[PDB]
């Protein structure tokens, strides 16, 4: 489980950048 | 964690390669 914790911190910054992407690109 | 933080990077970089092919096949 924690060595494999991290996987869920990944996609949730993964998640995080397409939200920021998306978001971002509207800004623009 | 740090063996298995190279999947993230992977799948960024393959996300770039999949937006420079859409955008390199645009600007072609």
């Amino acid at each position: 489980n924690p060595y494999f914790a991290a996987g869920g911190g990944l996609m949730i910054l993964g998640t995080g950048l397409a939200v920021a992407r998306s978001g971002i690109i509207k800004a623009s």
